């Protein structure tokens, strides 16, 4: 919904146009994470609602792969200090799998975004620059140098930070002979700039080539001008008083005679109980649709803390419930959230096997993917008639539950069936109650879990047995623990004669 708002605020603020332009951008200096993805998603959701009003939109995702190589992350060979100063799109790939350093991190992210079904126009600074797509706007930068410096000192002073150095140029240079950054020394009134290469050297370079890059403060608003960016969310750090945005909101005006696009602050994203987290990490246990929904369910300035542990079970339940309400297959605002989280138009409900139950079924080794699917059918969680998408969705989720149990689930919920019963105190009352449950199971090949579960309380009530004594005993005889999986659906999933013989304390 907050995306529809900002949509109204965009049709209002900006004039009513034919096609709008939304933008997101990242520097591939390392692994683009779950926090960076929030920016692209925010641009996509607003762009999505914009189409929901009949307008047309272009979502530009800009890769600042032309930024210099400042620092060497962890896991990246230390022997790569030699490439600092070079643009990332020309720095080698530490692992060899790709052409550049920037490519390794860009490919991973673009692939992670596809599985989410989110479409965008990927642009590369390195290509736009080289092609001279920025020749003109770059010259203006030099033509309005004093103006730019004026603006940056205007804000630097509010924060009592010292003014820009006297011989400051709004752009840098990449030495053609060594490709490392270099301070610009001189300029004309058109093209050509002189630079003083680090160490010992001098030289001239033509702006019309691609070795004259606009420093970020100018480089951003120029970009908003070149393309017609109408909306572009950004990190808190760029929206702080005299930061990127405020300083660009002026440069684009006083230099490119344009109004800056509207913006929005998106907050932090992480996992509970907690070293970078990528979309790949969430994929190990979260369906792509779930990921999308999680980002559409929060307000931009409320941080997202995903519980990949025990709280993942209620996550799926709430998600499933909303999907059911959306298709009316179950008894208002969440409704539009479901639409906005989906890149494509909602087709129909797809078989939903309760995550918490797969976590249980997946811990019974004598069960194949087929067996699991069949259990789900008998206990009626998924229709008997499964489409292609349905079996495709249930199989993936089964794998997601198997992954969650191995790596994210707390130790408490792990269990294993005891092939033989343990020696445990069992009162005459419980004994007779288990005998009644076994008889009911022996005379009822078929039944619904819901009723089986009612029968389990009935027998306990008739004999006068508390919950802790009743359930902790059944859990102990079956899995050797005091607590365990929801009882009714658990027992129904096991070999029937195994449950009967165990209840009868004879096997
Ligand atoms: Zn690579
Ligand atoms: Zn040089």
């Amino acid at each position: 919904h907050w995306a529809d708002y900002i949509a109204d605020k965009i049709i209002r603020e900006r004039g009513e146009k034919e096609k709008y332009v939304v933008e997101s951008g990242i520097t591939p200096s390392g692994y683009v994470h779950v926090g960076n993805f929030r920016e692209l998603f925010t641009a996509y959701i607003v762009g999505h609602a914009l189409r929901d009003k009949g307008y047309e939109v272009r979502h530009i995702h800009m890769w600042d792969d032309y930024d210099r190589f400042r620092k060497v992350p962890r896991n990246v060979p230390q022997e790569w200090k030699d490439y600092l100063g070079m643009p990332i799109s020309e720095v080698p790939d530490p692992w060899g799998c790709h052409e550049s350093y920037a490519e390794h991190f860009m490919r991973k992210f673009e692939e992670e975004v596809e599985k989410l079904g989110i479409e965008v126009d990927l642009l590369y600074a390195s290509e736009l620059y080289k092609r001279g797509e920025y020749s003109e706007e770059i010259r203006l930068a030099f033509e309005k140098r004093d103006k730019i410096m004026e603006i940056l000192n205007k804000y630097r002073e509010i924060a009592k930070q010292p003014p820009l150095p006297e011989n400051w140029w709004p752009a840098m240079v990449y030495c053609p002979e060594h490709r490392r950054e270099a301070e610009i020394i001189e300029w004309d009134g058109g093209w050509k700039v002189k630079y003083k290469c680090p160490e010992g050297h001098e030289g001239w370079v033509d702006i019309r080539s691609g070795n004259v890059k606009l420093r970020w403060r100018v480089d951003w608003p120029m970009r908003w001008s070149h393309f017609g960016v109408d909306f572009e969310p950004a990190g808190k750090d760029h929206l702080v008083a005299g930061s990127s945005y405020d300083t660009g909101k002026e440069i684009i005006k006083e230099v490119y005679g344009k109004e800056a696009p509207l913006s929005l602050m998106y907050e932090f994203v992480g996992i509970k109980g907690q070293n970078v987290i990528l979309l790949s990490d969430l994929y190990e246990v979260l369906e792509p649709g779930l990921v999308r929904f999680i980002y559409a369910r929060h307000r931009p300035n409320k941080e997202i803390k995903i519980d990949l542990g025990l709280g993942i079970l209620n996550l799926y339940d709430e998600f499933e419930k909303v999907e059911r309400i959306y298709f009316g297959v179950e008894g208002e605002e969440l409704r539009r959230t479901y639409e906005l989280s989906m890149p494509k138009k909602p087709e129909r409900l797809v078989a939903q096997a309760p995550f918490r139950f797969l976590a249980v079924l997946v811990q019974l080794p004598h069960l194949t993917e087929e067996d699991i699917i069949n259990v789900l059918i008998k206990q009626g969680h998924i229709p008997r008639d499964l489409s292609k998408e349905d079996v495709e969705r249930v199989k993936l989720r089964i794998n997601l539950a198997r992954n969650w149990v191995k790596k994210y689930a707390p130790e408490d919920v792990k269990f294993s069936i005891l092939e033989k019963p343990p020696e445990v105190e069992v009162s005459e009352d419980v004994r007779e109650a288990m005998n009644e449950v076994a008889e009911w199971l022996e005379n009822h090949e078929e039944f619904s879990v819901e009723e089986f579960n009612n029968i389990l309380f009935e027998v306990a009530k008739r004999r006068g047995i508390s919950s802790r004594e009743w359930f902790s005993t059944l859990y102990r005889l079956f899995i050797g623990k005091e607590r365990g999986p929801r009882l009714a659906s658990f027992l129904a999933s096991l070999d029937r004669s195994f449950v009967i013989k165990r209840l009868r304390l004879e096997g």
